[PDB]
């Protein structure tokens, strides 16, 4: 009957202890806390972008203007509004002003190919009003009278794992509030802190930096694109900007480790890197704490976008030098289960598919089919029927120090990741094959491309950036005669 039916008491007890995660957080809802910070700290810097710094007063003023504009053009609460994700100031007033309108923002990269932007507008139900006009130069205005309704939708963020099947994750306020409380409390975020935003706003780790900043009075510091590509300049930039909290995907951090081994760094202001996405190992994290002088602790996380950025966490020990780092214990009010093909809860030590429950779950996808294939109800213990999200990820429950912990084990469809983004090998093969003049193409991750045909690698470069996002156009494009 139940998913734990076959377990012995000791094995069922391990799972019960692991998911003993309930925590009640105080204060009003998320947006209200953001407004209280604007009242308490109007003169503090709230966002530091590439074209300037905005105080909390200016940020909420500009956001107010955005929300009044949206009301003036018939955008009622519960609508979805696109915002141009850039590294400038404008997008922050856009996304905040959308939220004050009682709406949800869908982040769009304006450099992305137009065909993919059109899909996202259509699938999100999103108006492009704020893509067509400059959100920061809208006429000043008070915010409109939007009542507070509980668990409103905050964002639709797109995950592009399946080719021709981008999925729009719909995320509501309780999940984002719960995440924000965790980030602030777990990492001791304070008004004087400076939170780096490495992820663009199209990638949900930006969420984990922006709202904990704005819910505390800390400063959100967006990491400029030219700085992120150069691991050396990035390390210098973290010191010059006195960043206290940073987000990275595992592969990006490995680059920083390489750049740190070549030129060891002092980062006295850094207290936290929240890092995750791919499996990594204690011999790497030991190497890091060797060439980096810093109080920064590494917080390894795991989580799909479908469960509000992060679902598990592990404080990474700097003494250990061997073995795989575990993804750790669930975030507050999260609950995770390792299930087999049959839906039975795996004994400790046995690899299963992660299903996620609790306060972090999306409402679902915009697509009904995708929602029905991934969210489901299961009675996992006697008397506990969970709404679950089926991740596609494998993990086992292990003993790590005094605690039960999950250890990541792979995927069921094991696709590759590039700069933290799940992508299929077969989409970049079809994209270069579809360039008229090119023929066969093989793409390997070393992202390198070998293709047959007489399109010089410059004209191919130009045709690919018009078709693919900037992160899927291969780093090398080598013309070859046969495969
Ligand atoms: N915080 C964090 N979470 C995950 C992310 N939500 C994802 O789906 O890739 C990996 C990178 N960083």
């Amino acid at each position: 009957v139940t998913a734990d039916a076959a377990l012995e008491p000791d094995e069922r007890a391990a799972w019960l202890a692991y998911n003993d995660t309930a925590e009640d957080f105080p204060g009003p809802h998320l947006l209200a806390r953001l407004d209280a910070v604007a009242r308490e700290h109007p003169d503090r810097p709230a966002v530091h972008a590439v074209d300037g710094v905005w105080t909390y007063r200016e940020l909420h003023r500009r956001a107010d203007a955005v929300a009044a504009f949206l009301a003036a053009r018939g955008v009622r609460p519960g609508s979805v509004v696109a915002i141009a994700a850039t590294r400038a100031l404008a997008p922050y007033a856009a996304l905040l002003g959308v939220l004050k309108a009682g709406c949800a923002y869908v982040p769009v990269n304006p450099d992305d190919p137009a065909d993919r932007v059109a899909f996202v507008l259509a699938d999100a139900g999103a108006t492009p009003l704020l893509l067509d006009t400059d959100p920061a130069s809208l006429p000043a205005a008070p915010a409109p009278d939007v009542p507070h309704e509980p668990d409103r939708v905050c964002y639709v963020i797109y995950t592009s794992g399946s080719t021709g099947r981008p999925k729009g994750v719909v995320m509501a306020e309780r999940a984002v509030d719960n995440l924000t409380h965790w980030v602030v409390r777990r990492h001791d975020v304070r008004p004087d802190d400076r939170l780096g935003q490495t992820a663009p706003l199209t990638f949900d780790p930006s969420v984990q930096q922006v709202f904990p900043a704005w819910a505390t009075g800390a400063c959100l510091v967006t990491v400029p694109d030219d700085v992120q590509r150069d691991p050396a300049a990035f390390l210098d930039w973290l010191r010059a900007e006195r960043v206290t909290h940073l987000d990275l995907v595992t592969s990006h951090w490995v680059h920083l480790l390489n750049a740190a081994e070549a030129r060891p760094a002092e980062l006295p202001d850094l207290r936290w890197i929240i890092i995750g996405g791919e499996t990594y190992y204690y011999h790497q994290t030991h190497r890091w704490h060797r060439v980096v002088s810093s109080p920064a602790r590494l917080n390894t996380i795991y989580g799909p976008t479908e469960a509000a950025v992060n679902a598990t966490e592990h404080l990474t020990e700097p003494d250990l030098d061997h073995g795989q780092v575990p993804i750790g214990v669930p975030l507050p009010n999260y609950r995770l289960y390792a299930l087999d093909d049959d839906g039975r809860l795996c004994p400790p030590g046995i690899t299963g598919e992660i299903h996620i429950a609790g306060a972090g779950l999306a409402r679902g996808y915009r697509s009904a089919e995708a929602t029905a294939k991934a969210f489901h109800e299961l009675e996992v213990h006697s008397g506990r029927t969970e709404r679950l999200y089926r991740t596609g990820d494998l993990a086992r429950l292990v003993r790590h120090a005094d605690r039960w912990a999950l250890e990541f084990q792979g995927r069921v469809d094991s696709q590759v990741k590039i700069s933290g983004y799940r992508v299929e090998l077969e989409e970049v093969d079809a994209a270069v094959k579809a360039v008229p003049g090119v023929r066969d193409a093989a793409v390997v991750v070393r992202l390198v491309c070998c293709y047959v045909g007489d399109v010089p690698p410059d004209r191919l470069r130009s045709r690919l950036t018009e078709r693919l996002p900037a992160y899927l156009v291969p780093h090398l494009l080598v013309p070859v005669e046969a495969l």
